[PDB]
């Protein structure tokens, strides 16, 4: 067959890409796939950045460093950096609207991200998200504010008497008219805010989603959610990281038959461990079939062999990735 | 103008439910304990059921309340409660990550479930502020969200599915668990559709909202009575808590400072114009409410205290002025 190449070297020729996220459901290496792009790239750029808006801190055990909330230099690189990511009526229509919108915290939060990434000058970033669930609605951003929007307007039709009638009475700071001005331009600045960067993430030239699975269902089954929701907001991907595969060397029709030939010359107990692997090897095969159903015409999927030692370390990561760009 | 007091609960014998709402610190607890108080009297078994996130019921009543029907010291018929790979699991929790709200829906299901079970004359909700109890009259369009999301995926991604269900055999039949999550769904919606059938029932469910004379505690009451219009649930009650000498008007004080103020020594010149001015704006406000409601609502003044109401006593008192001025 002819096919894309089954690396991510073609994410490192790519020169002209300023955003790299790294999606996937939780446990499949997105963390690991994240720190290697990263290295590879130090290579030829000048400054690169992984930030990291996964909850727990994995980033520190990934490099075996403490790792800052702003950019922290990682030790054996001049060029890497990583980035680890956890009265008063305005106050008061802030917090209704808050809990009227449920996201709309997530979207400042993505603002506030974003204005900091862009003003850290940095050449390429690499962002090692969150499991896939939280990931679309981080894609779903420009809805909730919409609906914040739209919330807000609703409240000032509704409630405009008595906020006018309010407004005679609070003197200084807590006009209520007021309040509800500065809410309608917070939510504004954060839309601006997220409008230029969604304009940058529609950009091939700019952003690519790499996204990262195992051979199982739900991984993939998740992937499917992530590459389809990616393709309706117009957000480009074409690399699939299939990880943790039971040696990809070797063949599941080579190995059976050496099995069906030689297990009975097997000890009971090494017997039971090669069938095991052998089962193992066949339903993985079956999952990484079906992904080239799915892909491969247009993605370059990328095979990793499942290995018996965390991939922490500079190291490890540094094998790790040359695996991962030219296997 | 109807009677200033809660009363008419009291009155209509046919409420099964009776929910307290307000913003925090208005008294939400204090006055659904003082109903309750009240409600044993006539009724033959009292339930308080306490959604409030913090234990505020315990702080209430001066003693522990437990996670199911505690009985109260010094009651009979009045009991209180407050409350707190795998293939059907990720579908749930992508379900959870994709229409928030979903488990709070289902908490209050299984809540209602138990208590309709537990089988009382009437209880009474002391409800958590405003902005989440709005989101509780939400709940049945959460649902409704949540079946459009999950026979959205198993439309887009049968295929997948189905193939899979192929490989992995016996159970963690990934089809056999989006059918589960629809089972669930449906269990959820059955006890949730009874529910707001009951609650759009001004026979069996009212919710009386409480304030007091600050701005923003008016602007939160009149939000919860629009949503409340909306979602076709009754409310006929306001409860103004925490007012400063209800039965004297700021006017005849204003008079006596503005004429005798500088004949007082430094501290009571002092606290008497701080007296006065808190008057002057709570007097506002209660106008304010006086001409949102009172046309159509019991509006129920109720005075600002020393002592916290606190207390078996505390409450019965409270409770007096409560439901006869
Ligand atoms: N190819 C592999 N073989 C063996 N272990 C791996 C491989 N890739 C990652 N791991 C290990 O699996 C764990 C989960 O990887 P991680 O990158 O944290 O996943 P995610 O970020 O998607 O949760 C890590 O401890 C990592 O060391
Ligand atoms: N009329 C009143 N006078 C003085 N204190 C009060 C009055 N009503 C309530 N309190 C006190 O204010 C606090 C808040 O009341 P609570 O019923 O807990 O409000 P919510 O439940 O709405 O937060 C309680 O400690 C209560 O004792
Ligand atoms: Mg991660
Ligand atoms: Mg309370």
């Amino acid at each position: 067959l002819d096919l894309p190449d089954p690396s991510l070297k073609n994410i490192i020729d790519q020169t002209t890409l300023q955003w790299v996220f790294v999606g996937g459901k939780g446990g499949v290496g997105k963390t690991t796939t994240s720190c290697c792009l990263g290295v590879q790239l130090a290579k030829s750029r000048t400054k690169v950045l992984l930030v990291s808006t996964d909850p727990a801190h994995n980033l520190s055990d990934a490099f075996c460093q403490k790792i800052g909330r702003e950019p922290t230099p990682i030790h054996g690189f001049d060029n890497l950096c990583a980035m680890e990511i956890d009265n008063d009526v305005f106050g008061q229509m802030f917090n209704d609207l808050q809990n009227s919108i449920p996201g709309i915290d997530e979207a400042m939060s993505f603002s506030e991200l974003m204005k900091q990434v862009q003003q850290l000058d940095f050449d390429v970033v690499v962002f090692d998200t969150a499991p896939t669930g939280h990931t679309l609605r981080l894609l779903s951003f420009p809805t909730i504010l919409e609906k914040a929007f739209a919330k807000v307007w609703e409240l000032k039709d509704r409630f405009g008497g008595l906020i006018g009638q309010a407004t005679a009475l609070m003197s200084g700071g807590n006009n209520p008219a007021a309040a509800q001005e500065q809410l309608l331009g917070k939510l504004e600045e954060t839309r601006a805010v997220i409008n230029k960067v969604n304009q940058a993430f529609q950009d091939p030239t700019k952003t690519t989603f790499v996204c990262v699975c195992i051979p199982e269902f739900l991984s993939i089954y998740e992937t499917e959610r992530l590459v389809q929701e990616l393709s309706k907001y117009g957000i480009d991907s074409h690399n699939i990281v299939v990880n943790q595969v039971l040696f990809p060397e070797k063949d599941a029709e080579e190995l059976s038959a050496w099995y069906e030939a030689n297990g009975a010359t097997l000890p009971k107990e090494a017997r039971e461990i090669c069938s095991k692997l052998l089962a193992r090897k066949r339903m993985q095969d079956k999952y990484i079939g079906q992904c080239f159903d799915l892909y491969g015409d247009d993605f370059h999927v990328v095979l990793m062999p499942l290995l018996d030692y965390e991939v922490r370390g500079v190291e490890k990561l540094k094998t790790f990735s040359e695996l991962l760009v030219d296997p």
